[PDB]
């Protein structure tokens, strides 16, 4: 009788005395073990997990804590040595990875099939993107052409910008984008990601540790006029 | 700050958001490793955990659950193979553990030193006990005797009986022994403990699953005019 409760990220459904469904924290040890170093997760903490489902577990009996509200997934895969973001790298950071933005919403576009990438909306955002011969093509472009296609093509970045922050918020969607969300921004495939955090602290403009839709956008260039809710979900 | 603040078996002081202690559960895993199979522990699931700690912070997490209701502290110790209690035994168990108590009692107060074991009042009380030419000495006594002298020296089990049922009402104190409380009465020492179980659960009256101060005495022949609470606490 737990079959259709889903529990979020870190709980499982157990029946409480009068046999109705319950939401309580899993055992750690109940998770599937991990495949390789793959499956593994690291914290801020710098601590591997075994996984995220084991993270989550972990992190789970700390809701309301101080120390729960800072622990967070960093990234996934094991704990790694990180070089510190030069300062010359986060200057050049937000060019490196908007453009990476549009990049992948168009390949995600051209991988789609029957819409099982992008929504029918969507899909038709990107394709005015994608068929555009002022486009620029993919590719390691210096900062000032990245720089350069930025406002010369401005509304090509507008709905990108935007995609991501839904794709991202999303634990819980509440149009804010926590430590733990930005994670997949620390992957190795995202340009220059050890500046990922660094970055994104400086997005944080009233510092409440969380990128809202605004500082998100504003981070990227997005004019604060540009910005629309209705292109996130 | 959370130094003052004891949070109950199973649970550690963190603190929330506004720097306020806190009880969450505890992490399994922050529990000290165990000395050797002895600090191991057995729940009712036949499940040899590493500690009591370990199980009290896996037990933890299922606070309402039916299946929490359910998990106890079976025994100390790692899950050992236990003897049924033939109907024989059950019969014959109340009269030898009742016994086992006056003994008990009376060896701790002959091992008492300025109170270390025995509060004052306490002390008085096994010493009544002690230096009585018609308590019936310690050894393996056959069922008969055994009865014959709880009706012959009646009053010399009243507190011994109040004792041990305070004793164990400490996960905690309010009145009834769970599970788990019964625990200790499991353990290799008491006379054919592997009836322990079985026998509570004929205590048990109303079958809530604690054994309350009235069900334990009157359990052990404990006249209900004779039950006092100030023996208990
Ligand atoms: C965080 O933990 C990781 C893993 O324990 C540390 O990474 C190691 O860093 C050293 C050099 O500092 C390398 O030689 C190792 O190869 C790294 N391990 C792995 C698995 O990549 C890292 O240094 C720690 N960082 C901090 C700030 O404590
Ligand atoms: C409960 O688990 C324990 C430990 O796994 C079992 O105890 C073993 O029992 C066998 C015979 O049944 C003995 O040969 C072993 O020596 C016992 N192990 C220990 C550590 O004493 C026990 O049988 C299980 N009981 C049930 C009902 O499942
Ligand atoms: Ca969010
Ligand atoms: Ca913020
Ligand atoms: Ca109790
Ligand atoms: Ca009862």
């Amino acid at each position: 009788p737990c079959q259709n409760h889903h529990c979020k990220h870190g709980k499982v459904c157990e029946l409480d005395e009068n046999n109705t469904p319950m939401c309580v924290c899993q055992d750690p040890t109940s998770c599937p073990a991990p495949i390789g170093e793959f499956e593994k997760v690291c914290s801020n903490d710098n601590k591997t997990f075994d996984s995220s489902c084991h993270f989550f577990a972990t992190k789970c009996t700390l809701e309301g804590t101080k120390k729960g509200h800072k622990l967070h997934l960093d990234y996934i895969g094991p704990c790694k040595y990180i070089p510190p973001c030069l300062d010359s790298e986060l200057t050049e950071f937000p060019l490196r990875m908007r453009d990476w933005l549009k990049n992948v919403l168009v390949t995600l576009y051209e991988r789609d099939e029957d819409n099982n990438l992008l929504t029918e909306k969507q899909k038709l955002r990107v394709k005015k993107i994608h068929e555009n011969e002022k486009r620029l093509e993919a590719g390691d472009h210096p900062v000032e052409l990245l720089a350069r296609d930025f406002e010369k093509n401005y509304n090509m970045y507008i709905f990108p910008v935007h995609w991501q922050f839904g794709q991202l918020d999303q634990h819980p969607i509440d149009g804010y984008l926590s430590h733990t969300e930005l994670a997949p921004l620390r992957a190795p495939l995202i340009p220059m990601e050890h500046c990922t955090t660094r970055f994104f602290e400086t997005c944080d403009l009233d510092n409440d540790k969380y990128i809202a839709l605004d500082e998100w956008a504003g981070c990227f260039g997005i004019k604060q006029k540009d910005i629309d809710k209705d292109l996130v979900i």
